[PDB]
């Protein structure tokens, strides 16, 4: 809607695919430092040395490019809603947003920025606003619980040297029955924590994927140790749940979310190969769908690719070899990066076939050169799924 304005959006977009983070730089510096309640919401660490700024960028960038018809994403919409959703983003958060992407993009065109563009995009704002507001309150109305709600832990354990497998159970009276959850393996949840070390004075939100489909016995997510390495802090969430959060304390979580899933249709037939290649503790969600594979039809041509530093930081060894033993037609495939090269293009041409339903997840730099590969090997788009553990809208060419 409105003609003059989307060609003034349009003539935005040679700015924003050149300067586009420094346009979204200038946004979370200016927001957050004048809104320090944010900081409760926002992932101070993904945008002052992370991917934040870029996947923003990316964002604004692909709605301007498609401004006249914003359907083309809606894929990526349902992405990110589904993180505002479990980050418990409302309708009375846009607002703020818009003011400050409007002054952003007025700081940072300048002369360049006359009240008419600026109009303009307070028009565009308002569309894709409540776009994204739209999708949201569908999946408010799916979430499997309200908001956050309380768990107990009900077990800590090491599934690599650096990797602690949480299990939670719902408090009595939360209203949730762990019997009576549907679980898609390739979902995360989310915790609301509030670290006590290295002088935090916010509340800490971040995703954890699922590492099983099963829940009779609590929900289980594995948490990476981000340790202090001389310079850097160590991880505020990861130190947090490693060394405070003990065996019987709470831990506020929000439903199950996300877009990551194994294709069900693929499941039940063995023309079709499953490749899982992870990297780290990317490998989480993959465990979570190779269990489901396993559990569905064992005679499916499976590919476990899973890399790690070495042997002790290779999460799920005896879990994921137990599932494998029960595969007939199974090639498992291990990298140890202390020793051996990162997987490259020529690693994946000889080690997977050329045809076959790919689900990959690890950090985002990780996702990059995968997929890098995966688009060089000739694989289709569609038949590529990846879950990067971090902002996926920094690893899309718009
Ligand atoms: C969909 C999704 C799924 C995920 N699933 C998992 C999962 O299953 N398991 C898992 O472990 N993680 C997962 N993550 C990542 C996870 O949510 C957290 O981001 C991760 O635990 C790090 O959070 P933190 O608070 O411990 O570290 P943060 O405090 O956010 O720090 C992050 C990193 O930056 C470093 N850092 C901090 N300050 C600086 C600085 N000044 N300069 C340079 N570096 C710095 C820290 O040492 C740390 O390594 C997932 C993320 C997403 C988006
Ligand atoms: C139309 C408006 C909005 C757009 C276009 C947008 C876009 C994005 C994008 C691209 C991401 C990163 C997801 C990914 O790449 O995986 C994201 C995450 C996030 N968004 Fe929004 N968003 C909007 C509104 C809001 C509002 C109103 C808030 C709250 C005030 C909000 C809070 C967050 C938070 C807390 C994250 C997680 C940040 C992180 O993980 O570091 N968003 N959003
Ligand atoms: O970065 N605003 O989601
Ligand atoms: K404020």
């Amino acid at each position: 809607l409105a003609e003059k304005t989307r060609s003034i959006i349009k003539a935005t977009v040679p700015v924003l695919e050149q300067q586009g983070t420094v346009i979204t730089r200038t946004f979370y510096k200016n927001m957050l430092t004048e809104h320090t309640e944010l900081l409760n919401i926002f992932n101070r660490t993904n945008q002052k040395v992370g991917a934040q700024p870029n996947a923003l960028a990316t964002t604004v960038l692909a709605a301007a490019k498609n401004i006249d018809d914003l359907s083309v994403l809606m894929d990526h919409v349902k992405q990110i809603g589904h993180k505002h959703r479990a980050l418990q983003i409302k309708p009375e958060h846009y607002p703020i947003v818009g003011e400050y992407l409007l002054k952003a993009i007025k700081e940072v065109l300048g002369d360049a920025a006359t009240p008419e563009i600026i109009n303009a995009w307070g028009e565009a704002y308002q569309a894709i606003a409540d776009i994204f507001i739209t999708v949201e309150k569908k999946m408010y109305e799916e979430a499997l619980w309200p908001g956050w709600k309380p768990f107990e832990i009900t077990a800590k354990e090491y599934v690599a040297s650096d990797i602690v497998e949480f299990t939670v159970k719902p408090k009595f009276g939360s209203g949730i029955e762990l019997e009576s959850l549907p679980i898609t393996p390739g979902q995360y949840i989310t915790v609301n924590t509030h670290p006590i070390r290295q002088e935090n004075q916010y509340d800490a939100l971040r995703h954890y994927s699922l590492c099983s489909a099963s829940t009779k016995n609590g929900l289980r997510f594995a948490v990476k140790m981000e340790a202090a390495r001389e310079n850097f802090p160590a991880g505020l969430v990861s130190e947090y749940l490693h060394k405070d959060a003990k065996v019987g304390d709470e831990i506020k979580l929000s439903a199950p979310a996300g877009d990551f899933a194994i294709n069900k249709e693929l499941i039940h037939q063995n023309e079709v190969p499953l490749v899982l290649l992870s990297s780290g503790v990317g490998v989480t969600p993959l465990l979570a769908m190779l269990e489901e594979q396993v559990k569905c039809n064992p005679n499916r041509p499976i590919y476990w690719i899973q890399s790690s530093y070495d042997e002790k930081t290779q999460a799920f060894k005896k879990h994921v070899d137990e599932l494998l033993a029960e595969c007939a037609n199974v090639d498992k495939i291990i990298v140890h990066t202390d020793t051996e090269p990162l997987i490259n293009a020529a690693f994946l041409k000889e080690k997977s076939p050329a045809h076959a339903d790919v689900y990959t997840c690890g950090s985002l730099a990780f996702m990059q050169a995968m997929i890098g590969h995966l688009k060089e090997l000739e694989h289709r788009d569609d038949m590529i799924h990846y879950e990067p553990f971090g902002p996926k809208m920094s690893t899309v060419q718009v």
